[PDB]
Formats: structure tokens, C-alpha cells, sequence
């Protein structure tokens, strides 16, 4: 029993982050297999942040000019190129504690853990989702560029997101571990805007599954609703639509508890209509939207 | 920006996990140097966790009986010693992976990870807070028995939780390293629950003090209180009593943002005897009471491991 946000164990991540550092800019690095990823903007200067030519910049350095720390031992730098918003830094050594990995690209509603670093040190880890916006509601400070996003699938670490930059709103954006962005976002400090952000529908519905399962079943009402009908109710709250794809994914969560997932529609749309009257569902006063379906079966069952 | 709740980077404690087999049962182990610790009850049956006499069942165990693994290497027990509601297995092999360690007990309030394990294998890293009724709300699934709680203190790992049991309320209990429960719990199967837990006073004034870090400063008054008007006013809310050590802790939290702790705390006073109004604090509608002031500082300045 109980129901925590929970992120991967971070072990296998924590071995490949390194300290990445060109002139007076320093941020983090993946270090896998004898490749050190991480955000082209460490080779911005000053006035190279509103409108850096970035196949310019990249041109004028040398594999010297890279400082890459692993630990406290300075890697030497052997080749580099660019992959859309991602600095490919080749190394002189292959990474030991390189785990079985692939690079993934996520949709809005996934969530991942995040390992904050600075200077290349794992201080923290957290879990996120990716908002329906693209943005990632991080922790992040100066220096955390570089950090990144995983998930584990059995022994094998899926990198979903690198941190590149924080919006005005304190909201993140990145990229893939391929250099594409994830959102309208780009690597210029020109005038960016996160978009509404919406609720991940899914992602509640699958909570509401989590807490039935966990005995929690004050919310549950007598009646069911059509998608469309509840999809109307549903924007009104900003809540994302729920497509047939998501009323699918929730199949095994409605089948354990005997809940159809119209059925727990029409829930969320009483709890939306009512709040929750001094109640707390999972301990939390609010809708929890950062749980995917696949999270909830994994973490109760 | 950004505030959330962050545990521990975990990979010191996973080098650590192993599986721990005696008969039928299974759960989770912790392989520093040349020793394994795990609960005692993975020696109990079904029968035995009814009325246990551990110090008979250990007589009867033999160092062939527990069946340790590290990854896919058996490690060969060589001895066996119960120190409290922890069993230590000495092991013909010191663990390579040892970190810097330290066993610390706890006090309620104090925030650490825990590295959820399943057969050796760790699952999952979440953070929370020892509740003031020495209950953990944890996440815990069957085979969890033997997932730690953990610190880090600069590259040394402070142990200071063993998962053991799972209360009728879906919360959890557990002991220190050393074996002693947190809690007036007992290894056993009879009718134990949890006491009525309370609100952790000074993790709320630092995740409020978070919140005004973050730009979130609605909350903030005028006013401000004496510490024992406040505490008149908490001991009503089922909040902890605020003591002077706990303001001496919020002081640089209190330099930083410029709102004094008593001045924080009438801030406090008005959110319990007037709610949210529709209103978050850090996204949620809740007071957050499991980020101490040490975490608050740490999250708020990026201090690594
Ligand atoms: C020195 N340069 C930077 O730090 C990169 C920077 C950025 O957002 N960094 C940060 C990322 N995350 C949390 C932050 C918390 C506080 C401050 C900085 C933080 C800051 C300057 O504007 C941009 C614009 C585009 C891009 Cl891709 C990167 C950036
Ligand atoms: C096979 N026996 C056990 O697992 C030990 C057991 C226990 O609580 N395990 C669990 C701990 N945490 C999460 C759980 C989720 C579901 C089920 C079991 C869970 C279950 C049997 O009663 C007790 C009583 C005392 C003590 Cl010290 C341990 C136990």
C-alpha cells in the first residue's frame, strides 16, 4: 500500500554525469560510451545568447577548448560535432559505468526522473512530467544546464530529456538526447513564452485508479458519461482531451477495480464540479496529473 | 526556480542492495564491507510471526540457510548475529561498492530516501519525512522488508531507516540500522496502530520560506506572534510544538528572505484559522510538512553529491 511520486533510482545516470566547461561557461554532460552529451549553449559567450550562429561558434573551436571533468580526472576531448540543439564531445575514453541505454523521445502526459546536477555532481533527484505545453515544471538552478531525464526499463536507462534553459514563468525546457527541442523552444534568449498549460486527463484518471486501489473510493459516483460529454466538461477546467487511445491505456487500471473508465470520467467530473470539500484523495487536496497509467501499475501492482 | 520534493541520488545505496532468502521468504538486504543486513523476521513463517521467539528461531538457522545474493553472485554466508529486529549476516566477501557510511538514528521531522528494493533490486527513490507518530507514509509493495533510508552528508551515506511492516492504515514501519523500531512497533503479527499523527511545524515554515524563495508571497502578513501564541494556536491544528531550536534553524532561511520566523509564523497562524481561499502554495493546496529546513536550504543553493 501507499502512493508516492517516485522517480528511478539514479545510480546508473549518476555514472555518466561530468562536468563540461568552454571558456567561462560551465554546465553538465552525459558521458556514454566514449561521448560526452550535452547543451550546444556552452559555447555561447555574452552576446552570443539572443542570436547565436551556432555552426559559426562550433567552427572556431578546437578539442582543447573543451574541458570535460569526470570526477577528478580531466578527460581529453578528441573530436566534436553538433546534433540539432545537442554538443557531441567524442573522448579519449570510453565511459566504465556506462549502463545499457537508449535515447527516447517522449510525449506530453511522460513522465521521468530528473538528476539535477551542478558541476558536473548529482544533487538531486526528482520525478516530472512533461507538460502538455512542453515545458517541465524542474528544480532547477543556474548551472543545471545538461541535466537530464530518464526512465528505467529493467536494467536499461531510457534518456528522454537534457535541461537547456528556464522560461520567465520558472517553467524548463529541453531537448531529446538527439538535440530536439521539446516545444516551440529555442536555444536563443529571445522572448519565449510557455504556452497554457493544460492538465494531463490521463494521468488523473490513472491517479483516481491508484487511489481506489489504495482503498481511497469517497469520490466514486453513480454515473458513467459519454467521451464527448465529458470532454466538454473537461476543457472548461483546462483539463487536456481524453482521446479513445487514453480510455484504452486505462483498460487494465478499470478491469482491477471494476471501474469503467467512463464510469471514473464521470467522477473527475463531479470532483471538478465540487473540489474536494475539505477531503484529500492520496493525501493530496489537488488532482495529481504527473502519474501515468504505466506509473500506477507499476508502483501498486 | 522550481521546488520539489527531491531525494537523495540513490547510486551510493543501490551498490549496496542485495537479496536476502531464508526458506520461503524473501526481502532486501544492505551489504556494507563484509556484512549484510536485513530484518529478522525473514527467518519467521507464518506461524512464527504470530509469537515470535527470535533469539530460538536464529539458534536453529544455519549460515547455509540464508541464501544471500548481489546481482547474480551468491555470496557465501560465514556467520549470523541479531543485534534488536535486525539480522546481520557476515559474509566471506567485503561488498566493493561500500561508500562512506554511517548508521544515524532519526529524530520525527527528519526527511531522508528511501531506495525501494524487490529482491535485491532497486525499484524506485522517493523522499519522505519520519511522521511525529514514528510512522513512515511510504510506497510499499510485498518484498519491499529491507529497503533503506538514507542521507548524504557530502560522500558519506548516513543509514538511517530499515523497512519492516506495513501498518492497517497503509502506513509503514521500520528501525534504525542498529536494529531499534521508530515507534512503539514490535516485529510481529498482532493488532498494532499507527498514534494520530501530527503536522510538522518547522517543515511547513521552511517549505512556506521555499514558496516565498519561489515568488509565491500571497501568504505573507503584517503581523507576527509570540512563539507561545503560536504554539497555543498549533497544539490546536495538530501541528508539532515550535521550539526555539526550531527558530534558531529557520535563521538563515529568515536572513534570506527577510521575514522573520515569528513573522512566517503569523502567516501560519492565518492559513489554519482561515485556509487556502482557493489559493497554492507551490502547486499545492496543502501545507507541505516533509522538506525540512536543511532541504529547503539545499534545494534553494544546489549543494551536490
Ligand atoms: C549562463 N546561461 C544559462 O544559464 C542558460 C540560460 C538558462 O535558462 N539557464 C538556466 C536553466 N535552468 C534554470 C536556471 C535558473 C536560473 C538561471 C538560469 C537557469 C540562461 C539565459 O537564457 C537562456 C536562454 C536560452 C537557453 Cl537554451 C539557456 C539560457
Ligand atoms: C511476508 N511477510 C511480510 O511481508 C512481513 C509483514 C509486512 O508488514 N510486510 C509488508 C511491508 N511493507 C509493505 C507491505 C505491503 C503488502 C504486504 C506486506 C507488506 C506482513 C505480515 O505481517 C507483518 C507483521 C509484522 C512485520 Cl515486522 C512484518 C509483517
Amino acid at each position: 500500500s501507499g502512493f508516492r511520486k517516485m522517480a528511478f533510482p539514479s545510480g546508473k545516470v549518476e555514472g555518466c554525469m561530468v562536468q563540461v566547461t568552454c571558456g567561462t561557461t560551465t554546465l553538465n554532460g552525459l558521458w556514454l560510451d566514449d561521448v560526452v552529451y550535452c547543451p550546444r549553449h556552452v559555447i555561447c559567450t555574452s552576446e552570443d545568447m539572443l542570436n547565436p550562429n551556432y555552426e559559426d561558434l562550433l567552427i572556431r573551436k578546437s578539442n582543447h577548448n573543451f574541458l570535460v571533468q569526470a570526477g577528478n580526472v580531466q578527460l581529453r576531448v578528441i573530436g566534436h560535432s553538433m546534433q540539432n540543439c545537442v554538443l557531441k564531445l567524442k573522448v579519449d575514453t570510453a565511459n566504465p559505468k556506462t549502463p545499457k541505454y537508449k535515447f527516447v523521445r517522449i510525449q506530453p502526459g511522460q513522465t521521468f526522473s530528473v538528476l539535477a546536477c551542478y558541476n558536473g555532481s548529482p544533487s538531486g533527484v526528482y520525478q516530472c512530467a512533461m507538460r502538455p505545453n512542453f515545458t517541465i515544471k524542474g528544480s532547477f538552478l543556474n548551472g543545471s544546464c545538461g541535466s537530464v531525464g530518464f526512465n528505467i526499463d529493467y536494467d536499461c536507462v531510457s534518456f528522454c530529456y537534457m535541461h537547456h534553459m528556464e522560461l520567465p514563468t520558472g517553467v524548463h525546457a529541453g531537448t531529446d538526447l538527439e538535440g530536439n527541442f521539446y516545444g516551440p523552444f529555442v536555444d536563443r534568449q529571445t522572448a519565449q513564452a510557455a504556452g497554457t498549460d493544460t492538465t494531463i486527463t490521463v494521468n488523473v484518471l490513472a491517479w483516481l485508479y491508484a487511489a481506489v486501489i489504495n482503498g481511497d473510493r469517497w469520490f466514486l459516483n453513480r454515473f458513467t458519461t459519454t467521451l464527448n460529454d465529458f470532454n466538454l466538461v473537461a476543457m472548461k477546467y483546462n483539463y487536456e482531451p481524453l482521446t479513445q487511445d487514453h480510455v484504452d491505456i486505462l483498460g487494465p487500471l478499470s478491469a482491477q477495480t471494476g471501474i469503467a473508465v467512463l464510469d471514473m470520467c464521470a467522477s473527475l467530473k463531479e470532483l471538478l464540479q465540487n473540489g474536494m470539500n475539505g477531503r484529500t484523495i492520496l493525501g493530496s487536496a489537488l488532482l495529481e496529473d504527473e502519474f501515468t497509467p504505466f506509473d500506477v501499475v507499476r508502483q501498486c501492482s
